[PDB]
């Protein structure tokens, strides 16, 4: 470590501490941005070279977060949660943490060429016919092909090609991540992951949540099995066993709105999908951006900065560069760069995932006058819910028809049921899965998973939970937790999970004191300078108050709470449960040994 990167002399009193921490933020944005912009590099244009670049400033990273770490342990361990200043016993704490920097050099260099071989076996890996990338190809077929072999063959394709070879690699950063965080004092990396909610009863907490919320999936999935058996038929749709893995519209069945089409109550309304009127129209992805931004600019919050427009990836590169194309935004810590990397398509959905990042560029803009240590949200959650709370207004029938994507205008009950369905499939069915993919991950820290127990212990979930199951064998040489971008990406999943509740406590909030007043599934805030002022407190505070506590003040409650997003969705709810009776029909999976047959002659087709 360069000399002018360490720490020099400090009192072990609250005096010192506070000198301490200026000293640091002095320092850290300097060794931050060098990180980021070797990350950025690296993603934006995959190549040995800036892996090896990425990797060298990842190990400088650990010297700096040892060298402060130690020094802050040294210090201030036995006092700092007694200081009277919040924010700085929230910055001593995160420094007294080292993580990865706890591991003698050679294990380091290994961790991050772990890191660095398992991002480039996902976002580089292809299937090959008798090839296809995942973003743009296997994507669109799995939303659009209604053919059962052409979607098997990616399904088959994209786990084998992906998952397989990354199983040697997760077995060894497992091992390395769980010797590390030990010296920090947590029983395994799970143990360290749960701790940022600060919250002793939050996995008892997220049991009960799930409880209530599970009969609304069940009936979802029983109605939409009904709709593809009458596709597909009784050879491959069991009407009381689980649905095949590929059929959902998603290389992860984790959110169903791409087979709207089959399933819609009431196709004579008018077609809620507007992805045909936005390539009717010319959309491209720079339009797409800027009506984002309008939005957030109509609730007085800020817009995009000149460096955002001129840094970021917005399209997939021409010049068959390999990039990672799965969507990200990325604070520089130098209060100045902020972007988003994204390979868009003109489609609704996409149109959603603009909004999504968009709200991680506004977090990023609002606390930028932290510390460096604060500039965070309030838990990860919060992060997640931002740009979601916007899209709720933004895909609303009233809002399409006033940005010109959706001319023919109702309200009537069949307009107000299809409407409710296609957010359903969106949010409902997302649910098991946010809430299943870290109950898998925690298994594997804490050492219950084993490597010989990954894809049992997977596919025990997903059929526990979603009630999927895989469409040909898998055994043990199969990996297909490692198929899913956030699992090689090492990035935490359960705040999805928080955030599809919370999202719908923000907006119920939000539409309150916006004034409005009718069913809150068709509340739009646009334009509310007040909703954007309420919403505009959350994100300037950063992490520098207990969540619970910015929760209270926003909502009116200190706590994850269920009931507004029963309340959105009551009037599907209730028509879901009267047909599922009507048609007799099973809720759940009862035959839950069943996997369908292969094809005919496949793959020869
Ligand atoms: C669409 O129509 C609904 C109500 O009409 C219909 O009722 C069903 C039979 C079906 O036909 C549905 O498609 C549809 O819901 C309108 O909702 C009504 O909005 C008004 C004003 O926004 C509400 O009045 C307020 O109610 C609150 C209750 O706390 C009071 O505090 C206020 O003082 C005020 O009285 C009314 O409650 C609400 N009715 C229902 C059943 O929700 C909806 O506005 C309309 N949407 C559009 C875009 O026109
Ligand atoms: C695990 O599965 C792989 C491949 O999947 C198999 O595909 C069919 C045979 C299906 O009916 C299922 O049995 C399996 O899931 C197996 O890899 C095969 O291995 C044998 C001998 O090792 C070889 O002759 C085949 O060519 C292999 N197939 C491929 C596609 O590589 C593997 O044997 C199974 N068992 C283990 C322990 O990995
Ligand atoms: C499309 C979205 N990409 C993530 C996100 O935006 O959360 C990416 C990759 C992982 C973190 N990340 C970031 O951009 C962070 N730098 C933001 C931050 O923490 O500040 C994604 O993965 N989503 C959307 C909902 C469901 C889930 C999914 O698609 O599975
Ligand atoms: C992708 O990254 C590579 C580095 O791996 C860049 O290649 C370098 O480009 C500079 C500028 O022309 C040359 O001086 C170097 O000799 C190149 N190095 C190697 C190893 O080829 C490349 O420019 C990047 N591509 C883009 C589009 O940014
Ligand atoms: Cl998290
Ligand atoms: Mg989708
Ligand atoms: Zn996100």
């Amino acid at each position: 470590l360069d000399p002018g990167l360490q720490p020099g002399q400090f009192s072990a009193d609250e005096a010192g501490a506070q000198l301490f921490a200026q000293s640091y933020q002095s320092s850290a944005e300097q060794v931050l941005f060098q990180s980021v912009a070797a990350s950025w590099a690296h993603d934006t244009n995959i190549t040995a070279e800036n892996a090896r670049r990425q990797e060298e400033a990842a190990l400088l990273s650990q010297e700096f977060a040892e060298a402060w770490g130690q020094k802050a342990k040294e210090l201030y361990e036995p006092i700092w949660q007694q200081f009277t200043d919040p924010q700085l016993r929230r910055i001593i704490g995160a420094v007294r943490t080292l993580g990865s920097a706890n591991l003698p050099l050679a294990k380091r260099q290994q961790y991050n060429a772990l890191l660095s071989q398992m991002s480039r076996i996902y976002s580089t890996a292809k299937v090959c016919l008798p090839c296809w990338s995942l973003d743009p190809d296997l994507t669109n077929i799995l939303a659009s092909s209604r053919s059962y072999a052409m979607l098997l063959f990616a399904w088959e394709g994209w786990h084998n090609a992906a998952g397989i070879p990354l199983k040697p690699l997760y077995e060894d950063f497992t091992a390395l991540s769980n010797e590390a965080y030990k010296q920090d004092g947590f029983t395994d990396t799970g143990a360290y992951w749960r701790s940022w909610y600060n919250s002793p009863t939050f996995e008892d907490d997220l049991e009960h949540l799930y409880q209530q919320l599970e009969p609304l999936y069940l009936n979802l999935h029983a109605f939409v099995r009904r709709a593809l058996h009458r596709r597909y038929g009784d050879r491959y749709i069991n009407l009381r066993g689980p649905i095949p893995a590929h059929l959902l519209g998603d290389m992860w069945a984790q959110s169903w709105e791409n087979i709207y089409d089959m399933v819609v109550p009431f196709p004579d309304k008018p077609n809620l999908d507007v992805t045909s009127t936005m390539l009717q129209q010319g959309w491209q992805a720079t339009h797409m951006f800027r009506v984002a931004e309008e939005f957030f600019t109509s609730l007085e919050l800020s817009p995009m900065p000149p460096e955002f427009w001129e840094g970021s990836m917005l399209e997939k590169p021409a010049d068959g560069r390999e990039v990672v194309c799965h969507a990200s935004a990325w604070d520089f810590y130098n209060r100045k760069d902020f972007r988003i990397k994204q390979c868009t398509r003109v489609t609704m959905d996409q149109l959603s995932t603009v909004h999504h990042e968009m709200g991680h560029i506004q977090y990023y803009l609002q606390y930028k006058d932290l510390p460096v240590s604060l500039r965070r949200g309030a838990n990860p959650g919060f992060h997640e819910a931002i740009g979601d709370v916007l899209a709720l207004s933004v895909s609303t029938p009233e809002h399409l028809h006033k940005i010109g994507l959706l001319d023919r205008v109702t309200n009537d009950t069949e307009s107000d049921i299809n409407y409710l369905l296609k957010m359903a499939l969106e949010k409902i069915a997302f649910l098991p899965f946010g809430y299943l993919v870290d109950q898998w991950r925690w298994g594997v820290f804490s050492g219950r998973t084993p490597p010989s127990r990954y894809n049992f212990d997977w596919w025990y979930l997903r059929t526990k939970y979603q009630g999927i199951c895989p469409p040909v064998t898998r055994n043990e040489t199969h990996f297909d937790a490692g198929a899913k971008f956030h699992v090689p990406n090492v990035t935490p999943y359960i705040r999805y999970f928080v955030s599809f509740v919370l999202q719908f406590q923000f907006h119920e909030a939000l539409c309150k004191e916006a004034g409005y007043e009718g069913p809150l599934h068709q509340c739009d805030i646009y334009r509310s300078t007040k909703a954007g002022a309420k919403l505009r407190k959350v994100l300037r505070a950063g992490s520098s108050r207990p969540w619970q506590e910015v929760l209270k003040d926003m909502v009116g409650l200190d706590a994850l709470d269920a009931q507004p997003l029963l309340k959105y969705f009551q009037l599907v709810t209730q028509w879901l449960q009267e047909q599922n009776q009507q048609n007799g029909e099973v809720l759940g999976w009862p035959e839950y040994q069943w996997h369908p047959p292969l094809p005919d002659n496949y793959p020869e087709g």
